[PDB]
């Protein structure tokens, strides 16, 4: 550690989901990122510790869609505990896609949700190099997603990041960010954009030849920024409000929650931070004053993580609750939040960019994490109070540049990965943004190799470490998003099953099982024979 302030005191103590307590990722916490950086690290080499740095991704990478589309933010098919499912032998993912003929940096306003699929049960090492996914095309018929907007005069209408919850019958509840923009020809707004948390329901239909999706022909408007808990466009034209992740808390069975990204609800130009946002221990020689921070520009960076509660079992109506984390005068962007439960702890993972850190603060692109004793708790940022769990390789001694303009002295993997998502067993999937040097770089738009992050090194709940023994010196399969659970359903009856169970099911049963899985009628005897067996593994 270089000299610098001590991190803040956090207790991890849990509050009721409905209470008005918000954890702070403080300036004292965030500055532990700079203290961890090696100030001797030469040009283009990593300065952060290897245990919290993602393994380096090669620049000569395969493309998952054979360049049919640009792919980025991706999510699996999950249940309420974030287990990942195949349905009738197919693994299924959802991804943000755009037309390949657009410049990569212009994909955002033309983003749509597509899906891929591949057969379950194949080890990463036995797939095609590129992960062996088949592109199934777009989820939504043209027009559908625009229908929730009153003002139909939008210049652009996109579908952004979300989550997908599967039922035992192959029904899918697709939670996603439904966005309208109202723009001028030069990248300037006629009025603030309008990002909404929404839901659309559909269903998987599968057979030997692949998966197709039915439904998704109607969208329900679930939440939009309120202005008391989450910042609105009236408070900030460039407000963040996106990325719903739903789950069940083991402490609160029978209820469904959701985390998402917002900003603290402050008026942009009069926004301020306080002593608690700064978070220094009394008498710490490296302490900042509230005055210096609020004069610095830092108050433009007020990202938060929101919590909402479902009001019915169909998850069609929701209620905001107070934010669970704020990063006031720390970062503008605590993106893609997820809650991951382990050893009785609630882990909050989140991603952020280097450029979105506030004045005086710095850190790598990637996964930042927090641990407490409940979903609303006085979270402790992982790894010595820093919050860094999985940073791209980064020389913090030199400027970060941008994915479209790398810095001459920066590590060529600085933007190698984004929109990281932590999967069961601490496997982490991500997409490649940019890999390479100032004078020799490429854009990705396809998934990186999946990596592995061990959570709770030693007995220490607050510590993580990258498993460099995984796959090839830390790198596993290209676009490997595996299912740990397996659905078998005819569309009405279904069961969830383990990897091993799945194996002997497919074996014990013969070709009539194929028809049953196809939704094709079988005899009442055969149906009963099949479902009685399925029930025994269920």
């Amino acid at each position: 550690l270089q000299d610098g302030p001590e991190p803040s005191i956090h207790t991890q103590q849990a509050y009721a989901p409905e209470d008005d307590f918000t954890a702070k990722w403080t300036r004292a916490d965030a500055r532990q990122l700079q203290r961890m950086s090696d100030p001797t690290a030469p040009s283009r080499e990593n300065s952060m510790p290897a245990s919290v740095t993602m393994p380096t991704v090669p620049q000569d990478f395969p493309d998952m869609s054979n360049e049919q589309v640009w792919v980025w933010d991706t999510w699996p098919l999950t249940d309420e505990d974030a287990n990942q499912y195949s349905v009738n032998g197919w693994e299924i993912i959802f991804s943000l896609v755009a037309d390949r003929n657009l410049g990569f940096d212009d994909r955002h306003v033309f983003a749509k949700i597509g899906y891929f699929y591949r057969p379950a049960g194949v080890p990463a090492a036995e797939r095609p190099e590129n992960g062996g996914w088949t592109y199934g095309g777009l989820v939504f018929k043209e027009g559908v997603t625009g229908q929730i907007f009153e003002d139909q005069s939008f210049s652009h209408q996109t579908q952004w990041t979300g989550s997908a919850r599967v039922s035992k019958n192959g029904e899918i509840k697709l939670f996603f960010t439904d966005v309208a923009f109202y723009r001028n020809s030069d990248g300037t707004n006629i009025k603030p954009y309008d990002p909404r948390i929404a839901l659309s329901v559909g269903k998987v239909k599968a057979n030997k030849k692949g998966v197709t999706l039915t439904g998704f022909n109607k969208v329900t408007d679930l939440l939009q920024a309120d202005g008391t808990y989450y910042q609105t466009g009236a408070q900030n034209e460039f407000f963040n409000f996106r990325d719903p992740f739903t789950f069940e808390d083991p402490a609160h069975p029978g209820e469904t929650f959701m985390v998402f990204e917002g900003n603290s609800a402050m008026q942009r130009e009069t926004a301020t931070c306080n002593e608690a946002d700064l978070g220094y221990r009394q008498g710490d020689p490296y302490a900042e004053t509230v005055d210096d921070v609020n004069a610095s520009g830092a108050t433009y960076q007020i990202g938060n993580v929101g919590l909402a509660k479902a009001k019915n079992k169909q998850l069609t109506e929701w209620e905001f609750l107070p934010p669970i984390l704020s990063a006031n005068c720390v970062t503008d962007q605590t993106e893609r939040p997820q809650i991951y439960f382990k050893d009785g702890k609630s882990y909050l993972f989140t991603i952020s960019h280097r450029g979105t850190f506030a004045a005086g603060l710095d850190g790598p692109e990637g996964v930042y994490g927090f641990v407490g004793d409940g979903i609303r708790s006085d979270y402790q940022p992982l790894n010595g109070g820093s919050g860094l769990a999985l940073g791209n390789p980064t020389n913090l001694n030199f400027l970060g540049g941008q994915p479209f303009a790398p810095d001459p002295n920066q590590h060529p993997g600085h933007f190698q990965a984004y929109s990281h998502y932590v999967m069961p067993g601490g496997l982490v999937q991500s997409y490649i943004d940019t890999i390479g040097t100032h004078d020799d770089f490429v854009r990705g738009g396809t998934l990186a190799p999946t990596v592995k992050m061990d959570i709770g090194v030693g007995g220490d709940s607050t510590k993580t470490a990258v498993d460099y023994s995984y796959g090839s010196e830390g790198l596993g399969g290209w676009a490997d998003i595996p299912a740990n659970k397996h659905l078998f359903t005819n569309g009405k009856f279904g069961v969830a099953v383990s990897d091993e169970a799945a194996q002997k099911i497919r074996k014990i049963l013969g070709s009539k099982f194929d028809d049953y899985l196809d939704g094709k009628p079988v005899s009442a005897t055969v149906r009963a024979l099949i479902e009685k067996l399925l029930a025994q593994y269920g």
